[PDB]
């Protein structure tokens, strides 16, 4: 099902303050150890108007290392597979809702990701291309109703110092039933290795490891 060498396909639409865009991407990793990466391209609107990174968390938990005394919600759920929904809620009112679709074919998962986010200000660090990626974050999670409810306190961090915070709100959803774990935290960090001029063609790293509290 879920082997040692896995890939990808990523498939991404959204409007961000108006902008329309597409994004196809290819990943690979090593789900067990909790590494993967992906290489991006803007196919529709290019170049994007705004900062890649309110993208970058929407582009793959399967490859989240969990330990063996921790049930893992996300590999559990194939090949059917799960979906999710995410609110991003910027400290300023700017908003991004996020919805996935994830299905698995053979040795690929495969991602199918809707954004929308309004209310960035026009001349701020989202909409001006000023962020300089996210700080590593622990998301903690819990069971409620067969699916996981998770929360993270994301921080942007600013060309010229300090950080732009955000709340992320996500809830996961198995398309069958699956070994429930407990209260449990996912330790991320995602960097964004690559990108062209204009950040039509991007690559970027994660690593994820769940632990409990």
């Amino acid at each position: 099902v879920i082997a040692k060498q896995m890939t990808y396909k990523v498939y991404m639409s959204g409007t961000v303050n108006g902008h329309y865009f597409e994004v196809e991407g290819d990943g690979k990793g090593k789900p067990y150890e909790g590494e993967q990466t992906v290489k991006l391209t803007v196919t529709k609107g290019g170049p994007l108007p705004f900062a890649w990174d309110i993208l970058s968390p929407q582009l793959s938990i399967p490859f989240t290392k969990y330990p063996e005394d921790i049930p893992d919600y996300f590999k559990q759920s194939f090949p059917e597979g799960y979906t999710w929904e995410r609110s991003m809620n910027f400290e300023d009112g700017a908003v991004c809702t996020v919805s996935n679709d994830s299905s698995i074919q053979g040795n690929c998962f495969i991602y199918n990701v809707k954004i929308s986010g309004e209310n960035f200000p026009p001349n701020g660090p989202v909409m001006q291309k000023k962020t300089q990626g996210w700080e590593p974050s622990t998301e903690r999670l819990f069971a409620r109703d067969g699916m996981l409810i998770g929360n993270d306190y994301m921080a942007l961090k600013l060309e010229g110092g300090g950080h732009y915070l955000c709340e992320f709100k996500s809830t996961y959803k198995a398309k069958k039933p699956v070994r429930m774990p407990g209260r449990h935290e996912i330790d991320r960090k995602l960097d964004v290795t690559s990108h062209n001029r204009d950040y039509t063609s991007v690559e970027q790293c994660e690593i994820a490891i769940a632990r409990h509290s």
